[PDB]
């Protein structure tokens, strides 16, 4: 019912997590993501009723993969002291670790990190609470197009095998970050209107009407699932979002386009083509505008928010 965020904090110049706290409040914000543990974080979200996903940063999957003890303490210290009282539902063990070159010296942590933060939330006896997964890039789609052929990519199907066991098993959701932004951006050949939600012919495919970029991006993952023998693994879109400056099409305009129309897709009950009529559980990406993110100067500009608060452009979180 309520929209997410990412709550990324790679600026100099962002405010007390209180104010953030006061902020996600005043715009009916009810989930948030942070990428790796935070106290301070974690105690300011104490009794706001919002739901918490909290990461194992990449730089920590080889330790908690490497001994149980280690995994056991990051739960210990991380997530056990603030629970329940901040209401933390996901631990995303790593961001974007398959088929992403700065990541691919994580890539054999992941899945023992993944299963080792599962027992150590059993052994602190959250496994009723708190459910665990891992973020996934777009990269790790090979066909994408028509959404209905999905597939993973060869290189990551053992991985993916073993991780969608692991979701199945755990009744834990594929975590998605997923931008049409960028899939734009790369081929200027699909039209800007379906990256949009602006008006645009449909996609007919198998019978399902695409009007737009995000849905035919987020089924291709759901059509992966399936290839694979996994039908019934929902899908969280842990980022997509629109940068507002720092490329042609990275604008005021269509960053408050892109955001505004994904909130209101996303909260109704439209669903996917695949999956139709129900919310589709989203975090945009991000809250802020984050001045130590790059190189890239669209990296600077994924906020909703200007480091003040200020809001970049005008946004509806809500459908009322």
């Amino acid at each position: 019912e309520q929209i997410g965020v990412n709550y990324g904090m790679d600026g100099n110049n962002l405010p007390s997590a209180g104010d953030v706290v006061s902020l996600m409040k005043k715009n009916n914000i009810g989930k948030m993501r942070i990428f790796g543990p935070n106290a301070d974080v974690l105690r300011a979200f104490a009794n706001s009723r919002i739901e918490v996903i909290v990461g194992v940063e990449n730089k920590g999957l080889e330790a908690v993969a490497s001994s149980q003890d280690s995994a056991n303490g990051w739960v210990n210290d991380n997530i056990k002291p603030f629970y329940p009282s901040t209401n933390i539902k996901y631990i995303a063990v790593g961001n974007e670790v398959l088929e992403m070159p700065d990541n691919a010296q994580y890539v054999s942590f992941l899945v023992p990190a993944i299963k080792n933060i599962q027992t150590a939330l059993e052994n602190a006896n959250l496994q009723n609470n708190i459910k665990v997964s891992t973020a996934h890039a777009m990269t790790v789609i090979g066909t994408s197009s028509p959404p209905s052929k999905g597939t993973f990519k060869d290189a990551v199907k053992d991985s993916m095998s073993s991780i969608l066991q692991f979701l199945q098993d755990h009744g834990s959701p594929f975590m998605a970050n997923v931008y049409p932004y960028f899939s734009y951006d790369g081929d200027r050949s699909i039209k800007l209107d379906y990256a949009l939600f602006n008006p645009t012919p449909p996609v007919v495919d198998e019978g399902l009407s695409y009007t737009n970029l995000f849905d035919a991006m987020v089924d291709a993952v759901l059509s992966a699932m399936e290839s694979l023998g996994h039908p019934n693994i929902p899908i969280v879109i842990t980022e997509s979002g629109w940068p507002s400056a720092g490329k042609d099409v990275a604008t005021i305009e269509n960053a408050q386009t892109y955001n505004n129309n994904l909130i209101k897709h996303v909260l109704s009950n439209a669903g996917t083509p695949k999956r139709p009529g129900s919310s589709i559980e989203t975090y945009i990406f991000a809250l802020f505008n984050e001045n130590l993110k790059g190189p890239a100067e669209v990296e600077k500009h994924f906020g909703l928010f200007n480091p003040d608060e200020q809001p970049v452009y005008p946004v509806k979180f809500s459908l009322n």
